[PDB]
């Protein structure tokens, strides 16, 4: 019974309309061919594919390099008093950033001393709160750091938690912070807000101290129409529902104007439903990988469901000028979005490089809906992150994909093994316009590495980025938790290959599939 549209792109598929059930001509029939784009760019169900093909390929050109296991340690630093148990434990840290220029995005230097911020809690506990620490600027080693201890103080609980953010110098020297404040009152469930409040800082004697925490205040939490809201994630959760408000990136133009560019979902501007599996554009490939991937998604439940709930946001928004007292002064449709495709992309972060605005973020694609192509690279690398670029001729304007697909960096060892990563994080070098350097964590949480074995900074490692919107890894890396790359930080002994990735046994250890899956 097909439509001619559907008749149209069946014969461009080179496929025998006489082959298809009534079930396939019927969805056929239900596809909406607009071209029109409602949320920014986004992520198609192709690129996605194409990102998890090109993890499971290994290409030099994006593989994270492999790190020499003997090498790496538990951060010193992270052992400290507990946020939550007020006694001194050896802490996973995870998600880190240092305080930037908020211009330019360099590594900030505060009176000789570089800073940065961390989310740190016991193993296997439910303990997220974030930290401050410092080091002397352009130092190289990882057990100079030192952590000053929680921002929001001891005593705290998990019913109100902080996750990611980002920071940056205001005009006295104080700093700024942009964090997500989680509520957990109604029923533990992550309700989150972009936060931000004012750190004052005292110097004495190299010993670095955090005076006061002074403005903190809701900033975000979402709209309804851009950005997905907890009250909408509330009425129709049965449990497929991914929430997210988080990992504010704070951004100023050359205008002067301060933006944040956070993660979300996408609200009712295009919403997430059974109906995105029937908007052509979510697709973008020809017409015989959407039909192909059509077909897929209506075949298998887990896939259907997921593409029934994947609308992940890369969002943006404009901040009024008062530096300690940031509010929302308008609100934008999102830079990115992947309805359809996945349901969670974090950390989004950007880098101004030349004339020109680099946005990237990290993501376990097992997060998305094509369950074939991250079980695959589930069984090729053992594990199924990346990190994902775009590139604007303004923050504002229209990102578009690098490497093609969207593909910057991909997974290289198991997720359970010491040297996995995440969290990729991309910092400015001073004096080059074409490289990055690329921090993340190392070792996931909770002991799936081992005993002992806390989440702890990685070596950090530059990327290139080239004039034709394609990115190269280079083989260039420094000690663990460096996040200031100069001639002077490069060590040779962190790089490792296929078998010195791996500590004794780990090789021979089954996949963790509960951390995968
Ligand atoms: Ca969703
Ligand atoms: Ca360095």
């Amino acid at each position: 019974k097909l439509n001619k549209d559907a008749e149209n792109v069946v014969k461009k598929a080179g496929i025998d309309p006489n082959s298809l059930t009534d079930d396939q001509i019927k969805a056929l029939n239900k596809m909406n061919f607009s071209k029109a784009a409602k949320s920014g760019t986004q992520m198609t169900y192709n690129d996605f594919q194409k990102i998890a093909d090109t993890l499971i390929k290994q290409d030099g050109r994006y593989t994270v390099p492999f790190f020499k296991a003997s090498e790496i340690k538990n951060m010193p630093a992270a052992t400290t008093k507990d946020a939550q148990t007020n006694t001194i434990e050896p802490l996973d840290v995870w998600d880190s950033w240092p305080v930037q220029d908020v211009r330019t995005g360099q590594v900030a230097n505060w009176n000789g001393y570089q800073l940065v911020i961390a989310m740190m809690g016991i193993p296997n506990q439910n303990d997220n709160h974030i930290y401050l620490l410092y080091n002397k600027y352009g130092d190289n080693e990882l057990s100079h750091w030192k952590n000053v201890g929680p921002i929001f103080g001891y005593n705290s609980t998990a019913v109100s938690q902080e996750w990611s953010g980002s920071a940056v110098l205001n005009s006295d020297n104080s700093i700024q912070l942009f964090y997500t404040r989680v509520d957990t009152s109604d029923n533990n469930t992550n309700h989150q807000k972009i936060a931000s409040a004012t750190l004052y800082l005292t110097d004495n004697n190299g010993n670095v101290s955090l005076a006061q925490v002074a403005n903190d205040h809701i900033v975000f939490e979402g709209d309804g129409y851009y950005y997905q809201t907890y009250d909408q994630w509330k009425a129709t959760n049965k449990g497929a529902d991914n929430i997210a408000m988080r990992d504010a990136h704070v951004i100023e133009d050359d205008n002067g104007d301060r933006y944040l560019v956070f993660e979300a979902s996408t609200g009712l501007e295009n919403y997430q439903g059974e109906d995105q599996i029937y908007n052509w554009l979510n697709y973008g490939g020809d017409d015989a990988f959407n039909i192909k991937s059509l077909f897929r998604i209506l075949s298998n439940d887990d896939i259907k469901s997921r593409a029934t709930w994947a609308n992940a946001a890369i969002g943006i928004l404009k901040l009024n000028k008062d530096e300690k007292n940031p509010k929302v002064a308008e609100l934008y449709s999102p830079l990115i979005s992947a309805p359809m495709v996945s349901d969670e992309i974090e950390r989004p972060n950007v880098v101004k490089l030349g004339n020109k605005y680099y946005l990237f973020a990290a993501t376990r694609l097992n997060w998305g809906s094509n369950d074939d192509a991250w079980m695959n690279a589930n069984y090729a690398v053992g594990d199924n992150v990346a990190m994902v670029g775009y590139v604007a001729d303004s923050l504002t304007g229209s990102y578009k994909p690098l490497n093609d697909s969207g593909v910057v960096l991909t997974a290289s060892v198991p997720a359970n093994w010491r040297t996995a990563t995440y969290s990729y994080y991309a910092v400015p070098v001073a004096g080059k316009d074409d490289q990055v350097l690329v921090t993340s964590y190392m070792t996931n949480r909770n002991g799936v590495a081992g005993k002992g074995m806390d989440s702890t900074w990685a070596p950090s490692f530059l990327l290139q980025i080239n004039p034709d919107n394609t990115t190269t890894v280079l083989a260039k890396m420094t000690n663990q938790g460096d996040w200031i790359w100069d001639d002077s930080s490069e060590n040779l002994d962190m790089i490792g290959d296929l078998d010195s990735a791996a500590l004794p046994g780990e090789r021979d250890k089954p996949v963790d599939w509960d951390l995968i899956g």
